[PDB]
């Protein structure tokens, strides 16, 4: 009975048990933001029937009413592989971001680990080119030394960036070792996206952080229009609802599927 447990933080094992949560969440003024699990991508075979079940999903929400936002990263549909010359990420990638936007839907191009983020910027400014930036989006560390020069990089795009602390363990020679550093850059990272005008999803469940971002877009004349708060489902359920019911825009991270446990395994890992 580990699922008794993980029920908190993986919304189920099917499109339907996700469906179901995110409109829970819409019901309580709060939008969705769906992430496929999965565990043996390891095969352009596999990528590919996983960039399929994403596409399964994104019309499984539709046909229920949902403006299709997933999140997705790039490992899991091919980046990295190359299938007849084009690398078998960006091409699942097109495929994915195609059927979103016909819905007038989103993704969110997930970071992961330091080795990938290079290609997966190229490939972020490449898929914005041909499917605007209201349709794709990305994701900053705030532990990486590299982040903030990344972010200024990216601004000619206008882009969607969900700045994030960082998820992976990551060398000092690469990532802030110490919290502090990581937390300042954080803000470092949120305050220059806003002051640049771009769309900044604040995914963070830290409530210092959180009170922070919420003055300086008091102090600074900000709409609630123009950024979101992003929280991981079952993390901080009371600010999530508190944020909603003060008028901010609140987006829930939503995993679902049967490869739960490894993600499961995350949020055990980090408990305070
Ligand atoms: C919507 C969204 C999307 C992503 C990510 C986060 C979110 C919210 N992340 C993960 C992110 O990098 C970071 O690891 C987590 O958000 C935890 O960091 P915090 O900002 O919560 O602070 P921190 O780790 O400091 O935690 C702050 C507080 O939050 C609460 N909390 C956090 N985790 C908890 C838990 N498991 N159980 C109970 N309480 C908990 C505790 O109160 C804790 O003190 C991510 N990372 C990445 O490298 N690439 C990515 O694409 C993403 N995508």
């Amino acid at each position: 009975k580990m699922w008794n447990l993980a029920e908190r933080f993986v919304a189920g094992e099917s499109i339907e048990s996700a469906i179901q949560a995110v409109q829970a969440l819409e019901r309580d003024g709060i939008a969705g933001n769906l992430d496929l699990l999965g565990e043996f991508i390891d095969s352009p075979a596999k990528c590919t029937e996983f960039a399929d079940d994403v596409i399964k999903l994104i019309e499984a929400a539709h046909a229920a009413g949902i403006k299709p936002y997933v999140s997705i990263k790039l490992s899991s549909v091919g980046q990295g592989k190359d299938e007849n010359g084009e690398d078998l990420g960006l091409t699942n990638a097109r495929r994915i971001i195609a059927k979103a936007k016909e819905y007038g839907g989103f993704i969110c191009l997930d970071m992961e680990d330091h080795t990938r983020v290079d290609v997966t910027l190229e490939q972020f400014r490449t898929l914005v080119g041909e499917f605007g930036a209201e349709h794709v989006g990305t994701v900053l560390q705030s532990y990486l030394y590299r982040s903030l020069g990344d972010r200024a990089s990216l601004d000619d795009l206008r882009p969607n960036i969900r700045m994030v602390k960082g998820a992976y363990l990551e060398p000092a020679t690469v990532a802030y070792p110490d919290k502090a550093d990581v937390d300042q850059n954080y803000r470092r990272l949120v305050f220059q996206h806003l002051k640049a005008g771009n769309y900044t999803n604040v995914a963070t469940h830290d409530e210092r952080i959180i009170d922070d971002v919420k003055r300086f877009v008091l102090a600074h004349g900000i709409g609630k229009d123009a950024f979101e708060f992003q929280m991981l489902y079952g993390i901080r359920r009371d600010l999530q609802k508190q944020l909603a019911a003060e008028g901010y825009r609140v987006r829930v991270y939503l995993p679902y599927g049967r490869d739960w446990y490894a993600y499961f395994s995350r949020r055990i890992a980090e408990t305070p």
